[PDB]
């Protein structure tokens, strides 16, 4: 639009140029990492008699109260000012109220929303009740245990290892995001895992080392948020 000589201002518009959302995912396509605002003064006939985006000040709550934290910055290019709202350390998702002032006078408010569309492990199931290790497992049950699980995201799609990345197993990473611990029925055969970070992501995953030949039940326990029930898998580690 253009600013034009018109009549006296009748009202102010706080205009959202984009979708009004900020996606704190690290990979969303297309990138969705801001909200962009204009503030216009308009006369009785809708003529834009002022672009006051550069003159106003936009703020959010001084002390955080909802785990949603945003920054507001005036960005000027091509003669035009856009008020750019960005995520700044939001721990949660949800709405954040912006207040738009001209000097000390409030012109209005507008909410922005922080979202997160990251693919998230949502369903985990076991394929078989039992797995048996052989020499290829090199005395560690983790690879064969992972192969015995199916992980689905919130869309119900599989979460699997990408062969494009040789040194990180995306499926293991998906598991660890919802796993709280692994209990072994006999820690002398295979140790229990209480710190899930000890499930080592690498070209060759590891962390369920066999201490001696035998048979154990491994029970996977998941976090409360996921609501996934424990999964028990019997592991035979033959001599
Ligand atoms: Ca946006
Ligand atoms: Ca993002
Ligand atoms: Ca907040
Ligand atoms: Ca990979």
């Amino acid at each position: 639009v253009n600013v034009v000589a018109g009549g006296p201002v009748a009202n102010y518009q706080i205009k959202v140029l984009d979708d009004g959302k900020i996606d704190k995912s690290a990979t969303e396509s297309p990138a969705n990492n801001d909200v962009q605002l204009k503030v216009y003064a308009v006369d009785a006939n809708g003529n834009i008699v002022g672009d006051i985006t550069n003159d106003v000040t936009i703020t959010s709550e001084a002390t955080d109260t909802n785990g949603v934290i945003v920054n507001a910055s005036k960005s000027t290019a091509n003669g035009d000012t856009v008020y750019v709202i960005t995520d700044n350390g939001s721990k949660k998702v949800g709405k954040e109220t912006l207040t738009v002032k001209l000097g000390t006078v409030t012109l209005g408010t507008v909410d922005v929303e922080v979202i997160d569309t990251t693919l998230k492990a949502t369903v985990v199931t076991k394929k078989a009740d039992l797995i048996e290790l052989d020499a290829a497992d090199n005395g560690d049950a983790l690879a064969k245990l992972l192969a015995n699980l199916d992980i689905k995201d919130q869309n119900g799609n599989p979460m699997v290892d990408s062969a494009a990345t040789p040194n990180t197993n995306e499926k293991l990473q998906a598991l660890k995001s919802v796993l709280s611990g692994i209990v072994s029925s006999d820690t002398s055969v295979i140790g229990s895992v209480s710190n899930v970070d000890n499930l080592k992501d690498d070209a060759s995953i590891s962390g369920l080392a066999v201490k001696k030949a035998g048979t154990v039940t491994l029970t996977l326990v998941f976090n409360e948020d996921s609501k996934i029930a424990p999964i028990a898998i019997t592991v035979k580690a033959p001599a």
